[PDB]
Order: structure tokens, then sequence, then C-alpha cells
């Protein structure tokens, strides 16, 4: 069934009251449910349909009233339908008894367990599996929830508000009972129950002193994983009070960790559940990149209290209005708690390349859709990122007086109230009255950011006359016609701009933000001394391809000069790009015409010196550093390619980087000396809430050095990397495994590794990652290494992404001419498929760019797809993902 945004109507039933009753045992899981339910003024005598998926049933009852099968309602384990003429007028109770098996439930939606932990995960239609409902945001209810199970087994039993009552029961059992008077959508309930142990403190508020419980969960084992978490917890409410004057609203707060998550967390409110990735973290036992994701994970389910959780959906198309939203809140959060550049950096990275992907993909859609199918299928990079990027723009555009102000207004008009995309642009709206002080003055245009799909392109031309010191922009805006829009309406677009003399590197206006709301426009700026180069895009302030038409000597200076991270990292990247661009063609050319001998333009040597320029400034940053030494994602270049042959470009990319790397190597191996003291320094080594954003980036910087050193096989590095294997940093000593995959040493390091690894769970994982993306020529042999002593028949979804992901990475193999890495990953999906379907559409993600390879490779990844499309038993979920990535 295709659902369509156009067709939103509210029901004509109300849920006031759900009581529960959850029953746990070894083989089976009891829910016994009341709703106290009600006619709506929409109402025309239907039939009462219920969602309910996999419910096996006991009975059911209307007012106390058994209701017989066949009679009275039909169940076909999809919905369950109370004919009308049985479906009373007024105010009525349906009450119902199922049985549901958590233990089998590998799907990990709905009630299931994770280890010895049962857990449930609800959004977006999860609720419906455990037990009858109509399963829908705008179904707000209030929540009475009793849990019993075996004590031994079970002794910590949570759910959503307040714990009201404890009791034991004959035969070893006890029970917890749990109201939570406000309203809430059911994809916000949850339970929890096992053996956790805890970490927790007292949080008092800011503004009315209410003390906050705050507890942070896991499995004995992983207890001492548990600080970072907490004091994650504590940052994200400061922040949301200092920032937006937002208050946590309940006594307490429940994160929990469970090994088995489809996702990275889940903000039900009062209990927000994690993907132990993203919450559990050591120094000893976690690399770097643990710490920045806890924060972000923590802090994204933390804001979600305001914007999602107090501020709900009414239907599930208005998704990015709480995901695009919450990750904005995110982003201004961890950037504020690291204090550096390389976090925006690091987002702008992974939208130019996954989401740009998506985009211009046959599944390229508008951050609010006009239809779906699949809900497990609809969280996506665009709604998320994109999104995200849509909602920044409003900072962007009001500046953050009038955006702390705007968001105010939304706060304050729907707390505890549905909302939609309208809601939100219609409170910014009236900040931009004021702002720009007329309420003529109106944000409608900018509405096109939620319905239109695809990339815009922005370019540039200029002008200065001397004479005049007048400086012109022109600007042009253009998107691609795709399957959403046969034409595509300009939209409006912010751009941040700074003019920089190339005399002296001064910035010569004040801060400036652009305001292109037409197909082009030309941005005249008087009194300009001398001929500028325009910074453009700062912060990237748009979420659009950027063609600035510089030329190398100009994004040169920018890149040493500018006082913007993301336009010095911009211009370097786009120097990189028309560098893989133009020997990507001598490549192919020389392929392709079979050519005995020929020419490649060598790097800009320029542009070699700036390199080194800003790799010796002891004053410059460690993690920029690291980014202006990597050429762009191999998913950014394709956005410039057609019919790329990923082989030609794998030489592309080793011919610049040997280039480079013939005069800096000495520069590098220096660096990756010197940098050790701090990078490495241990004085904190056992302190879990001392966690130092810069030194983590100067590790990246000798990580990202040690790996250019080791594929240029630069002098006895080995003994370097050796040495680097006896680092008590994760993140090193991994480090240490995958370059080593070089030299002879690379199975030594493997069993060194895999020993410091294989007794957590997580940091096993990451080995997998550090294997899997390994640069080994035997990199097949060694997959199935990996999968006969390693992952096995293990269902973990952490467990297979870790080992077939990062490989999907590997230009050179992953894209083997055989097809045999395609082969690999879709037995993985259809393996995958048959227990849990959203993980499998996950495993889908290298198939995305199918059809922007060479016409060989568009084959073999098609030949797969419709190979998987064949299999009888496929997945609603995959079904439906590989009909659309296919275009069927
Ligand atoms: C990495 C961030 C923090 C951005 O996102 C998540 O970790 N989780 C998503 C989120 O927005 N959390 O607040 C998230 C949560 C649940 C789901 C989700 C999980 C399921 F099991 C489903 F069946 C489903 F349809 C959606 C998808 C994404
Ligand atoms: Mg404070
Ligand atoms: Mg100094
Ligand atoms: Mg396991
Ligand atoms: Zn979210």
């Amino acid at each position: 069934k295709i659902h369509y945004r156009k067709d939103y109507k509210p029901s004509g039933f109300i849920i006031n009251q759900v009581t529960l009753n959850i029953n746990i045992h070894d083989q089976e899981t009891i829910v016994r449910s009341v709703l106290d339910m009600d006619i709506s003024k929409h109402n025309v005598g239907e039939d009462l349909v219920f969602d309910g998926v996999g419910l096996k049933i006991n009975e059911i009852s209307i007012n106390n009233k058994k209701l017989v099968e066949g009679e009275e309602y039909t169940y076909d384990n999809e919905f369950l339908t109370i004919f009308s003429k049985f479906v009373p007028k007024s105010k009525f109770a349906f009450s119902s008894e199922v049985i549901i098996h958590p233990e089998t439930n590998y799907a990990l939606t709905g009630l299931y367990k994770s280890k010895n932990i049962i857990v449930s995960q609800c959004e977006a239609t999860g609720f419906r599996r455990i037990t009858f409902f109509i399963d829908r945001p705008d179904m707000m209810a209030k929540y009475d929830v009793t849990v019993t199970a075996d004590k031994e087994k079970y002794p910590v039993l949570l759910s959503n508000g307040d714990k009201v009552n404890e009791f034991e029961i004959p035969g070893g059992r006890h029970g917890a009972r749990f109201n939570d008077p406000p309203l809430k959508p059911c994809y916000l309930f949850a339970v929890v129950a096992g053996d956790l142990k805890h970490l927790s403190a007292t949080y008092i508020t800011k503004y009315t002193k209410k003390k906050v419980e705050l507890y942070v969960f896991s499995e004995e084992k992983y207890v001492s994983k548990l600080q970072w978490a907490l004091e994650c917890l504590k940052k994200s409410m400061a922040f949301d009070e200092d920032y937006f004057g937002l208050e946590y609203d309940l006594s307490r707060l429940n994160l929990v960790a469970v090994s088995d998550f489809n996702v990275g967390a889940m903000e039900n409110k009062g209990l927000n559940i994690f993907n132990a990735n993203s919450l559990l973290a050591s120094k000893k036992n976690s690399i770097d990149f643990s710490y920045a994701r806890i924060l972000t994970v923590v802090g994204h389910e933390y804001f979600h209290q305001y914007t999602g959780n107090r501020v709900t959906l009414r239907d599930w198309f208005q998704l990015t209005l709480k995901e695009g939203l919450t990750v904005h809140r995110e982003n201004l959060f961890s950037e504020e708690m690291t204090k550096t550049v390389t976090t925006r950096l690091s987002h702008v990275d992974l939208l130019r390349s996954v989401q740009f992907l998506e985009d211009s993909s046959p599944l390229s859609h508008p951050i609010r859709p006009e239809s779906y199918v699949s809900m497990e299928n609809f969280y996506t990079t665009t709604v998320y990122d994109k999104g995200s990027e849509v909602m920044r723009m409003y900072l962007t555009i009001l500046g953050e007086e009038y955006y702390k102000k705007g968001f105010d207004i939304y706060i304050k008009k729907n707390d505890g109230n549905t909302a939609t995309c309208e809601d939100f642009n219609y409170a910014m709206e009236q900040a931009y009255k004021m702002k720009k002080a007329d309420n003529s003055a109106n944000l409608n245009q900018y509405l096109l950011w939620f319905s239109q799909s695809g990339t815009p392109h922005v370019s540039f031309k200029y002008n200065y006359d001397a004479e005049k010191k007048q400086y012109s922009i022109h600007v042009n805006q253009y998107t691609k016609p795709d399957e959403n829009q046969k034409e595509k309406k300009p939209l409006f677009i912010p751009i941040s701009v700074g003019l920089i003399n190339p005399e002296n590197g001064k910035e010569m206006i004040s801060q400036t933000t652009l305001e292109l709301t037409k197909e082009s426009d030309t941005f005249v700026f008087n009194n300009i001394a001398v001929k500028p180069i325009p910074s453009l895009f700062r912060g990237f302030s748009a979420p659009v391809y950027i063609e600035d038409q510089l030329t190398d000597e100009e994004r040169i200076l920018l890149l040493k000069y500018d006082s913007d991270a993301f336009v010095r990292y911009n211009s370097c990247t786009n120097i990189y790009m028309k560098q893989i661009l133009m020997n990507y063609n001598e490549f192919l050319k020389a392929k392709n015409e079979k050519l005995e001998s020929f020419q490649l333009t060598p790097v800009n040597a320029q542009f070699i010196d700036a390199i080194k320029y800003l790799l010796e400034d002891p004053h410059a940053d460690a993690g920029f550093k690291s980014y202006i030494v990597s050429l762009p994602q191999d998913r950014y270049i394709i956005n410039f390619v057609s019919n790329l042959d990923t082989d030609v470009l794998a030489d592309t990319k080793e011919y610049i980087y040997k280039q480079i790397g013939d005069k800096l190597n000495d520069v590098y191996y220096k660096m990756f000396k010197s940098l050790e003291a701090k990078a490495d320094d241990l004085t904190y080594f056992n302190d879990e809430s001392h966690v130092d954003f810069d030194q983590m980036n100067m590790r990246t910087l000798r990580n990202t050095l040690l790996s250019l050193l080791s594929k240029a096989q630069y002098p006895n590095i080995l003994n370097e990397i050796i040495e680097h294997s006896k680092s008590p940093y994760p993140s090193n000593w991994l480090t240490s495994l995958s370059v080593s995959a070089y030299f002879d040493k690379y199975f030594e390091l493997y069993d060194k590794t895999y020993k410091l690894s294989k007794d957590d769970e997580l940091l096993l994982q990451e080995w997998l990652k550090t294997v899997s993306r390994s640069d080994r020529k035997d990199i097949y042999e060694i997959l199935k290494k990996l999968e006969n002593e390693v992952l096995k028949d293990s269902k973990n979804p952490n467990d297979i992404r870790a080992v077939y992901l990062p490989f999907t990475n590997n230009l050179r193999r992953f894209h083997d001419i055989s097809g045999k890495g395609y082969k690999l990953i879709a037995e993985v999906i259809t393996k995958t498929d048959k227990f849990n379907p959203m993980v499998a559409t996950q495993l889908c993600e290298p198939f995305k760019l199918w059809n922007k390879l060479d016409t060989k490779r568009q084959e073999l990844m098609l030949n797969e797809m419709n190979t998987m499309l064949q299999e009888p038993q496929i997945s609603n979920n995959l079904k439906e993902y590989l009909l659309r990535l296919t275009n069927k």
C-alpha cells in the first residue's frame, strides 16, 4: 500500500487511556491491554480497525464482553477489524490479550530480546507488534503500564513515567507499575527488563531548580563504560538551558544500552534506548570516534524531548520536522562542546558525499516526501542531514538573536501538541518579519526546501572596476529536473560571504549574507579598494553544489589566508577535484585508446607548497591539517563523473597521492614524530570525564600521516608501525593493523590486535571494521576467515555491518570487474533479509550509485539487484527499496 501525504485525515476514533500488563515468561510474553476509547467528530460509522502485526489472540472484548471471531471481528495478522455494528457510539473500552515472543524477534522491532535484555523499539510503527492500536502519531493517549517478570533474570524493570508500585509475585517473579499521565504517541512507548547495572547523578535545572535523576544502564560487564554518556547527558541538559532556555520537565531520565539495535538510539520519553556502540566507551576499549559519537547521540535523543516529544508529529510525512531540527540542535551542541572546526567540516563532508549521492540517485526525495510504502526505509540521510541543513539555514538567515526568538515562538505555540513543517516555517517567518522590520516580509518561497528534491547548483561570475572601486558577484542557481519535479523552482538560498584582500589577507567587508531568491542576481559592492578574492558560502551556508569558478591561484590564497574553515577546506577540495577530473580523463583515454605512452598533468606545485606551509604552521589546527592531506571522498568524487570507471579512479587517486608524497613525505614523517608527545599524552587515560577533542584530532593527523607514509613505503616506516601497535590507545593500535597491510607483518598484527579486542564486544566490532577496510589484495580470503572464525551466524547488526560495510568502500577490490564483490554483498543482504529486513536494506547502500558507474559495472550491479528481487521470500522492505533503486 502507498501512503500519500495529501491523504491525511484524522481518525474516526480516539484513544484516551492505555492500560498495559506485559507479562514476560521464558517461552512467551503475554500482553493484556485495555484501551479507553471514544468516537471522534470525524467518525462516519466505519469499522473499528486496529493495527496488529504478528499477534496471537487469546481474547478480545468490548466493554468486558468477549468478541467472537468471524461474527464480530476478523484478524489477518496485520489488521484487526471489528465490524461497525458492534462498535459502541460513545465512550467504550476495548480490551485484548495477545501472545508475542521477543525471544525469537530477530528483526529488532516491537518487543525483542537483545542478549539477556528485553527491550522495545516502537518508532515508527512497531507498537502494533506489541498489541493492537491505531498506530499513528496523532493518536495521543495516557499510559499506565505494568511489567512482570522472573526476578532473578529481570531485576530491573523500566517503562515511561513514574514508577508507582513495585511488588512480589508467587513463583519467583516481580512486577512494576509505571504511570505516565502526559499524552504521548505510541511510538514513544518503551519497556526494558534485565539484569542492568547503572551510574547515576542528580541534575538541578537552571530556572525552576527542579531535581532530575539521571540514570545510565548497561549489562554488568560493561558498567565501567558508562561515565562519558552521563557527562554528555549533563552537557546536553545545560546546553538546551543555555542556548534555548529550555529545561527538562520530568523527575527522571534513563539511558539504556543494548547490544542489538537497528540504528544509533531512540528518544522514548524518559527512557532513551541506545545501540551500545553509541552509549558505551572507555579509553582502554574504544577508539577516539566513540567519544564524539556518544556526545552526538546522547545529545540528539535529549534534544528530542522538546523537538519531537513535547512538540510531536501529526503524521510521518513531517518526520524531518523532528529529525532535521534535532540534528540541527545536536550540531549546535557538538560544535559548542568540541570547539574544533572539524566538527562542522565532518558534517558537510558527510552531506556532500552520502546525501548528495542519494539526491542524484533514483532514490532522490525531498526532505518531506509525498509518499511512502515502508516507514522503515523512510529514515534517510536526506530527511536527517539535508533536513538539518535546511533547519540550520533559518539560523543563518535570521542570525542568533532572531533565530532564538523564532524557535521559542515555535515551542511556546506548539508545546504539548502535534505539528507540521508549516508550523515551524510560520514561527521562523514571524522572526523574519521582526528582523526586516515589516509584516510584508514572508518565507513562502522557503517552503520549497521541504518539497523540492535534488541538490541545487550555484555558480558565479565576477567583475571588478578598479577605477570605480566597484565589485560585482553574479550568481546563478539551477536544480536538475528529476522524477519529483519536471520544472525546478528557484529556492531561497542564503550565501554567507566575505571578500579577502589578496595583498594582506584582510577582510574587506563586514559579515554579509546574500539572499538569492531568483534564478539569478547580481550583487554589487562599492568602495572596494582593490580586486578581492571572494570567500563564498562561509560555514557552508546552503546545501548546494558550489561552482566558485576561481582559479587555483585564488583558491590557494583562500586556503592559506581566508578566515572561514569551510571555505579554506572547500578551496582545497576544489583544487583536488580539478586535478582528479583532469588525471581521470587522461588515464581513461589511455585505457580506451590502449596507448603505449601518454602524459599526466602533474599536481600544482604551488598547491603542494601551500599544503606544506599549513602543515608546518604550529598554530594551525591538527584536524584541519588531516583534511587537507586527504583527497575528497570517493562518493563525493562520483557526483562529478559520468560512467565512472572505478579502476581508473583508483589509478587517478594513486597518482595524485604519490605526486604529493614524493614532495612532502619528509614533512609528513617529521610531523608524525613531533606530534607524538601531545597526541598520545597518557595524563588523563584513566579519567573518563576528561575528553580532549584537540588531542584526538592530533591522533587523527598522526594516523592519517602514518597511513600516507606506509602506502609510500617510506624508509623504515615499519619500525614506527610496530611501536604504534604498542600504544594504549585503540585508535593507534588499530591504525597499526590497517597500515601494516602493506607489509609482511600484517597477520602478526592481525592476531595481536585480535587478542586485544576479542573480550570487549564493541572493541571486537571495531577490530572487525579495521580488518574489513584493510587495503589487502587477499581481502576476499580475509573476509572468509572473518566469517568462519569470528562473525559466524551472528544476527547482531553491529557484527554484520562491521564485517562488510567498510569493505564495500574498497574502491579497487569491492568493485572488482568480475562482480564478485557485488555477488558477496548481495548474498549477505539476502541472508540478512530473512531475519532483519531493515538492516538488510541498510546493507544495500553500496548499490545506491549503481547507475553512475561504467556500463560494465552497472550491468553487474543491476544483475545482483535483480537476483535479490527474484528471491521468493524477499521482505517488503527490501523489495520496495530495490524496486525504487532500479526504477521499476
Ligand atoms: C544517529 C542519530 C542520532 C541521528 O539517529 C539515531 O541514532 N536514530 C534515529 C533517530 O532519529 N533517533 O532519535 C532513528 C531512530 C529510530 C529509527 C527507526 C528504528 C526502527 F527499528 C524502525 F523500525 C524504524 F522504522 C525507525 C530510525 C532512526
Ligand atoms: Mg548551567
Ligand atoms: Mg607560537
Ligand atoms: Mg555478541
Ligand atoms: Zn532523532
